């Protein structure tokens, strides 16, 4: 019931990190291409942006993982 | 039906993408922390090969949204 319910909000968890690690190689291919600097410096920015939302959400991974298993115990 | 399955496997390749990408992380950290030479190179070996799958995989994912696209636009 607790670890059923878990599961998913791991399962839930990754599903997002999955969705924004597409997007950081997607923003970073048009990086490469961009001709004007103007245009890199603004998808810079948001893949910076995006990064820091990827550390906070592999934290909540891994504190999910902890929970699950430091109860497994 | 045919687009609750495309669904299913696009879910099912940006998990695949999303461990690559975690365990990318890691290996490099990894690297960063190795002593000896001879285990950072092994180590950057492996980085380069997953960077490989990374890029196949990530043509998997793109070629599924287009094929969702050219459907939707219909």
């Amino acid at each position: 019931g607790i670890n059923e319910e878990l599961s998913e909000v791991l399962q839930t968890l990754q599903d997002e990190f999955g969705q924004m690690s597409f997007d950081h190689q997607q923003l970073a291919k048009l990086i490469q291409e961009s001709p004007t600097v103007e245009l890199k410096d603004k998808l810079e920015c948001e893949l910076e942006a995006l990064v820091g939302r990827m550390e906070a959400k592999a934290n909540q991974i891994t504190k999910v993982r902890k929970y699950q298993a430091q109860l497994e115990k």
